[PDB]
């Protein structure tokens, strides 16, 4: 749990507050200062609880659907990506945002991107 | 759509995908691959979209697998990230994101992406 | 150039005409069934001129920028994939459509998504 | 943005991006990788928005390199998907596409995927 559980942030301010349970569990919440998207997201995910030992990180990925008590953007994130230890600790990901789509418009129901996570900001 | 996304899926590769739709919005159940490093039953957690849209859309979702089980660790886990759609064959149209533990020297090669697809009917 | 030049079409009915040079050039016109475009695209890309002989693909890419003499969409769709030899021939790609973006906006600026081109339709 | 983008770049790996925008929209120019299976110099290709938008949006572009010269074979193929942001350190911000050459048993772990973003500094 050490490392990965706490609140971080990435580089457009939005906040993640996470838990990494034993079992290789992560559950907490998400706040995104960007999209449609206002006040707090369940997220649910996994990580590697027996990582290497070689110096690699710690893989690890969780999803947020865009729907609580306030809103739904009909549409989901995913950040897949790992947790690196050291002086400045990083949860380096890449995110895939599928949003509900037609049949006509289901070529441009996904966004790609990339978050890095830090303690700080 | 609960009744619609919960029961076991297959994807293109004979991947077995068995889910469970909670009414909260949550995805819960079991992964095994049919493809890399992988042996059995692999935990998975998830969201869905528990009010979708009524105009025709799909049901976002997402699930995420971490390799690890009691047989194997595999160092890296997968997010899928999709949509439901139901009809004549329910489908799950899917693109995952799979990322490795990886050092400084191997990030640049840390992750994989593909797409699956999957149908409710055994291959 | 034999297997890969041609005229091909994707799942969404977009039109691929490529000319595979001797030197490992891809250049030809792409007219997309989709999005913010009308007529004919200049693409131009790269391949494997000399790939593997184990049964594997034939890796390869081109980039289409949505400007021509009717429209400018702003943007660029890059294809990356494989041509893949035998009785139903086929180029498998996923495509990355990036759009001009302010700062506020670049978290949003990407499409991700996957064209399969055959000779049919 | 013809001045703007043509020069060498550098991305976070200490690649070298030589690159020549014309102004038919095209780019050409070569690609030396500092990561993975490359050596010296590939030819690359591609294009970019001649015309962009003067709201402050950046220039898209995108361009391909074969991993395949005069010395070294590695039968796989990048595009490069971004835009080009000018101001007081002009910056090529990208994501990536990196397909190999696969059979039928290995095609779901064909393309890796990634991002660089590329500054005109010398590392
Ligand atoms: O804006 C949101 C939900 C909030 C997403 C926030 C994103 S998560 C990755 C990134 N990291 C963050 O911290 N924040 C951002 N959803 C919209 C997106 C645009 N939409 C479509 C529609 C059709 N096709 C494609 C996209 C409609 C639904
Ligand atoms: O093979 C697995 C675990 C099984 C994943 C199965 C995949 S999930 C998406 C697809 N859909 C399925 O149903 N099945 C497949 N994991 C890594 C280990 C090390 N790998 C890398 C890759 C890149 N850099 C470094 C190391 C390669 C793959
Ligand atoms: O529609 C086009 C150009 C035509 C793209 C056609 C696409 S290529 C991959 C797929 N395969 C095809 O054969 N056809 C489609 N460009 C828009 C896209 C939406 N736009 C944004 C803006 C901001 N952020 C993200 C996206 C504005 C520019
Ligand atoms: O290593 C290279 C050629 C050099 C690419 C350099 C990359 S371009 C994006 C990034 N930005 C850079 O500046 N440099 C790096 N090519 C393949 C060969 C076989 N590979 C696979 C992968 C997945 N499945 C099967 C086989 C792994 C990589």
């Amino acid at each position: 749990e050490a490392g990965i559980t706490g609140t971080w942030y990435n580089q457009l301010g939005s906040t993640f507050i996470v838990t990494a349970g034993a079992d290789g569990a992560l559950t907490g919440t998400y706040e995104s200062a960007a999209g449609k998207a206002e006040s707090r997201y369940v997220l649910t995910g996994r990580y590697d609880s027996a990582p290497a030992t070689d110096g690699s990180g710690t893989a690890l990925g969780w999803t947020v659907a865009w729907k609580n008590n306030y809103r739904n953007a009909h549409s989901a994130t995913t950040w897949s990506g790992q947790y690196v230890g050291g002086a400045e600790a990083r949860i380096n990901t890449q995110w895939l945002l599928t949003a509900g789509a037609t049949e006509a418009n289901g070529w441009a129901s996904t966004y790609v991107g990339h978050d890095t996570f830090t303690k700080v900001k």
